[PDB]
């Protein structure tokens, strides 16, 4: 069977990262639509101008908006893409056959939209060289950053070639998490996305997202289906493009 | 010997452009920078916003002002960069060891500053699927373009792997060559642009900067040194990275 994917980048990413999955997977039959969100990429927004995880998810919300009726999308997201899916599957649950994480967060229903964000960081609290600053929006005051240079090389993109590192020291932006409005926003639904079918693909590899984090997670939030990539990096879609794309063609298949 | 190489992408295009060749030259021991022009890459301005070839130069000419005293930079232009290259060189000659022209525009002190633009018109004039748009700018009208995919795909990116060409897709942006404002601009001058050494580099097999074109340019203003590189594309630094590298190894060896 053939799908529409909507691949939805992490923080401080843009569109890019799928530059190589994209293509693999129109040569199986797919449609692909790889977006920019708000900020990222070549998106002509700048961060301090997005005051919570649903503005910086506009692209998403709005792409979605334009299916037409009884179009039917399979989402995928990278990192802190699931948090993306989260929101986009409480405002377009119908359009939504499944959802896709790949070493991403997993937000739940029963916890704050914050929870999982709040553990990985316990898990993983040094961001190495990593710089921060802090702007304000909407009378909050928000936490920006700007990926470190060696967190990228060691932990992002361990085992990606030079060029692919040099693309991301290139394109990567100023992001932020939203960390703290995310703790104070009404909870996801179960009637949205907690009806969302979710498959959870991951690699024990991961650098950042360790092995106790996304065990973790699939242990809160029991997945529909888990796939585990043997070897590999935290970017799967560069490292295990076509292993990426294998088991986005068996979710093809499974739900629609 | 070592160098600097300062980068310079095309118009619609970005640093990204660079992406592999940046990391080889590094392996090699020189000191690379990759800059976006105005509005481009992920620079936060819109062409709109950009009146004339010398403010889109503006990052370059920001970068090479920022140069301590008696630090030398090889300049390295894609394309239309050899605009930007000319521009540089009037302002910043003594900063400028050499200049090298890599399937790109070459501008000369003897006519206006659009003659190698207009006859690049000449030569090719159908840009297949390329859109245009026109705005205002300091009370003159612009003419904007966005690259074609068809376009990018056939005759920029011909022999370049799908992941390349997607990359393309996905970041090329709305530019403009501002060819009238060009054709008002005092000339390029003999004591600033005519004095800097120029490499010409350039493939035969380039599908947009035709033979007849690259080959009239070298006539009408002869080059320091011309390399010749087989095979590849109109993106050389995408399909022959190596070769590209080992040229820029020699003309640093050469030119201080």
């Amino acid at each position: 069977a053939f799908a529409h994917f909507v691949l939805i980048h992490t923080i401080c990413h843009g569109a890019w990262i799928w530059h190589k999955l994209k293509p693999l997977l129109e040569a199986l039959g797919h449609k692909v639509t790889a977006l920019d969100l708000a900020a990222s990429g070549v998106d002509p927004r700048q961060i301090e101008e997005i005051g919570s995880f649903d503005e910086y998810s506009e692209p998403l919300l709005t792409f979605l908006e334009a299916l037409p009726p009884g179009e039917k999308v399979i989402l995928v997201g990278e990192s802190c893409g699931g948090l993306n899916i989260a929101i986009a599957a409480d405002k377009y649950c119908e359009k939504i056959a499944a959802a896709v994480f790949h070493n991403s967060v997993l937000p739940d229903t029963e916890h704050c939209p914050s929870y999982v964000v709040d553990k990985l960081m316990e898990v993983f609290p040094d961001w190495k060289d990593t710089t921060y600053f802090t702007y304000t929006k909407d009378g909050k005051e928000i936490t920006g950053l700007k990926l470190g240079f060696t967190l990228l090389r060691e932990n992002l993109y361990t085992l990606c070639g030079p060029e692919e590192y040099e693309l991301a020291k290139m394109l990567t932006r100023k992001g932020s998490l939203f960390q703290n409005i995310l703790a104070k926003r009404p909870f996801f639904t179960k009637e949205g996305y907690g009806s969302i079918k979710k498959i959870y693909v991951w690699t024990d590899q991961d650098e950042i997202f360790l092995p106790e984090f996304q065990l973790w997670q699939i242990e809160n939030y029991k997945p529909d289906k888990v796939y585990k990539v043997e070897g590999g990096d935290h970017k799967l879609q560069l490292t295990k493009t076509k292993e990426i794309a294998e088991i986005l063609q068996e979710v093809a298949d499974t739900y629609n």
